């Protein structure tokens, strides 16, 4: 079983965590987040979002004790102190979204870790992996990028799209959830305004962290695609809005059954097929990155075509996060 | 002066009332719907998306008195015969969304009216006008369909972007804010299954009128457009999304000075043109019917763009509806 440290609690570290208790390849053996046990522990037991924890909960002089395993709670401001090798972690979620560059990444390895898996994507140029779509180019590297949680979705579907029609060009749109780093009421977001309005009151108009970032994740559809986002009052789960131009001509039929095809081999696991009358909420837990709204899509011609498609930006980014950790670990 | 009164005093009758009380042209003077003027002057007091009516409003004698003038109020669950002439109106604003076809309309005036304004995509062949688009094709019909607000928001904008560089093709979204026909909680939607389930708890795929209701307004488009949406958890104001592909190749900046040039000249009041930070509510009470977002649109390459617009589904709407009155009037 592969040792995991995470360091940061936030939305994706918690969930990253929950997620995990259902594997078996995988063990959270400390989290490390200026937060003690105590609020630590609280902020597993009960979520907004996502339910109640399902397993057991309790905090044993300072560290935690999720059912029966003991984790070990730290809070350390700089990664090289977390000697990680003295609870022997094998590979670490960084999930502070502090540390996205390799020489700051760095810095868990010295700490005794083997890799670090960035929970979002890397602001230098370290490598990054979207399953369904490129994990199987990893090279032994031991600093890694899952992206964002809009590239995870974005990216699949688009593959097989361009695999099997081949994409011209295409832009999207992304209707976005809420998330943390937006405000309640009208307040400061310097480098982005837009984003500091009331979150629960507005429709804003934002930038996407998949636009071409899946220009590089899968290389073969580099400059062939960007797009925005469209944050709405929701709490969680988004939606990709793909309208794009196809090389080898395609009716509707025909691109919902080689979608449906690979959600059901290939893909299977990452990309979802539905066909039912969906909405956002129906969503909640998915951990598919990428669900197929077949109803939902629109085609003007064989060759011009609008894709939707889900994802819990949560629940489905996180799942695979730990699938990223088990595939380096491979 | 054009007498007008209004047969459906919901979301659209009071913001048309509340918009004519500027105007110089047009006055109400009677009100017809299964209400009476004590309820029917309380919803036209309070509000809350667009607050409190500003002006008097006093029920004297089972009779509206608004700023001054005596209004007529009625309740006839059949226009046949709504007695328009014993009050002298001229056109009538049919916004119940029920008689949506010419002989159902027809009652109007052969209850008294002369001519009458459809507030709603028409069901049967009944002409649809959207200022800036096309109200210059006015024969002088005597029924007429102010199209619906997702139509008179995309029409213009497509009209000057077709008009200087020529749509080849293009498909749009509009993420749409909560409108009276969806649930508060999941619930019944015979017709429309996705629009029952809980409108403030979801992001809701629907359908949408605009989408080559364009193609009639706007001949030369004929079935080079069409579209969705997606209604968001908010009260009001949506946004169109428009992706095309045009025939000349065209920089964003030319796109942003044609738009602007539209918005400052022939399409002054309609198109309205901005390149602020701006979100959602930053358009509450907006009177004109497609305001262009210069920094939230994005252009792939010269001939594939995405273009951003956003309207006052409720406010723009209803002011055009007076428009038309006026135009079809003179
Ligand atoms: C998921 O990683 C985030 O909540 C949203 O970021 P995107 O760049 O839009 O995917
Ligand atoms: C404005 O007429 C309505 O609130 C929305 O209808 P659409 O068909 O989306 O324009």
């Amino acid at each position: 079983t592969i040792k995991v440290g995470i360091n940061g609690f936030g939305r994706i570290g918690r969930i990253v965590f929950r997620a995990a208790q259902k594997r078996s390849d995988i063990e959270i053996v400390a989290i490390n987040d200026l937060l003690d046990a105590d609020y630590m522990a609280y902020m597993l037991k009960y979520d907004s979002t996502h339910g109640r924890f399902d397993g057991t909960v309790e905090v044993k002089d300072g560290h935690l004790i999720v059912n029966g395993k003991k984790i070990r709670v730290t809070a350390e401001r700089d990664p090289a102190n977390l000697k990680w090798d003295e609870v022997g972690v094998d590979v670490v979620a960084e999930a502070t979204g502090l540390f996205l560059t390799d020489e700051t990444a760095r810095k868990h390895i010295t700490a005794g870790a083997k890799k670090v898996v960035m929970t979002g994507p890397s602001k230098d140029n370290t490598p990054m992996f979207v399953k369904g779509a490129n994990f199987d180019k990893y090279a032994g590297q031991d600093i890694v990028s899952n992206a964002s949680c809009t590239t995870n979705c974005l990216a699949p579907l688009a593959k097989v799209i361009n695999d099997n029609f081949g994409i011209i060009e295409g832009l999207m749109t992304t209707v976005h959830a809420t998330t943390a780093t937006q405000k309640t009421v009208d307040g400061p977001s310097h480098k982005d305004w837009r984003g500091g309005r009331g979150a629960s009151q507005n429709i804003i108009p934002s930038s996407t962290g998949a636009a071409k970032a899946v220009g590089k994740v899968l290389p073969e559809l580099n400059g062939k695609l960007t797009g925005m986002a469209f944050r709405v009052p929701t709490p969680n789960v988004s939606v990709v809005d793909l309208t794009v131009r196809l090389e080898k001509a395609a009716t509707y039929e025909q691109i919902k059954a080689a979608v449906k095809a690979a959600a059901e081999g290939e893909m299977k696991g990452v990309l979802g097929y539905t066909e039912d009358d969906v909405v956002s909420t129906d969503f909640n837990g998915e951990v598919c990155t990428s669900v197929f709204d077949a109803k939902a899509g629109i085609a003007l011609n064989d060759n011009f075509v609008k894709l939707v498609s889900w994802y819990d930006n949560e629940t489905g980014y996180s799942n695979k996060v730990l699938d990223l950790i088990a595939h380096i670990s491979k």
